[PDB]
């Protein structure tokens, strides 16, 4: 559970599959109240009809997903138009796990190259995908396909990974005003990928103690 955190809703509207983006008010009782829900694509509001069997998710306290189905229990008027949620129990609230590969927060030195070439830093790798800081006046486009090399340090032998990825998202850091960007691997050779999952899995391991 947690307070002030992004509730994302998953429903069925005209017989097509919507998705939803809402605000934790409260967890009175057995009642979850969530407020502004939102588009997750539209930012414009949206409205979600009673007793209408959503698929809620969240994101506890402990960085862990969460998930389960629920219902529209109806609305609530104190000041906004929040919308009561049937909570389950504490069983049959399904922790879930997205990531194909495990990430690890590790600056690597990383080369974009598509008209110049850029040298820049990763903030956060995986097996899979990669996140990298950006500098002003970098254009790119959520979906570009982007040759990148990443230098991975394997201890004394600096392993040198070159794959092709495609843009994920762009986003400005809030806590430094510099653009973001996530990449997901389009082609990574078999041999550079499993040295990048052990190093991932083995850094990840080197915290916990
Ligand atoms: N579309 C998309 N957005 C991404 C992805 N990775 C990170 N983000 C965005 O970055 C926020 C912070 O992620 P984080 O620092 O890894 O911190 C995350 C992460 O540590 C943890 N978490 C959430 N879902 C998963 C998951 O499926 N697996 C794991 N291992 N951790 C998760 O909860 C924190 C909060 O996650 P959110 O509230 O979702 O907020 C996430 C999400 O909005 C991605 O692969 N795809
Ligand atoms: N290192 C790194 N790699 C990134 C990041 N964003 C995207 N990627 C790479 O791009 C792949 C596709 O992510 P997606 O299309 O956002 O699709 C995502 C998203 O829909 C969901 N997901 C995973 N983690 C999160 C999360 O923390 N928050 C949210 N909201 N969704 C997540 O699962 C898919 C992720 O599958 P993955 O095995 O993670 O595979 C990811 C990952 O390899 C990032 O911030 N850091």
């Amino acid at each position: 559970i947690e307070i002030g955190e992004n509730v994302l809703l998953e429903y069925i509207e005209e017989n097509e599959l919507k998705k939803a983006k809402s605000k934790a008010v409260s967890i009175e009782n057995n009642e979850l109240l969530i407020a502004y829900p939102v588009d997750v694509v539209t930012g414009r509001t949206v409205i979600l009809h009673n007793d209408m069997e959503v698929t809620v998710e969240f994101v506890g306290k402990d960085e862990v997903p969460y998930r389960f189905i629920s219902r529209i229990k109806g609305k609530v008027k104190d000041k906004l138009q929040m919308i009561c949620l049937e909570m389950p129990p504490r069983e049959k609230m399904k922790r879930i796990q997205r990531r194909q590969y495990v990430r690890t927060d590790a600056v690597l030195d990383v080369q974009i190259q598509p008209e110049e070439e850029i040298r820049t830093l990763s903030y956060n790798i995986s097996a899979g995908g990669i996140a990298v800081v950006l500098a002003d006046g970098l254009s790119f486009q959520s979906g570009e396909s982007l040759r990148l090399i990443i230098r991975l340090p394997e201890e004394e032998h600096t392993r040198q990974i070159e794959t092709e990825a495609v843009v994920r998202r762009i986003f400005n850091d809030p806590k430094s005003e510099k653009r973001k960007m996530t990449l997901e691997y389009s082609e990574i050779a078999a041999g550079d990928q499993q040295a990048l999952l052990q190093y991932c899995i083995r850094r990840q391991l080197n915290k916990r103690r």
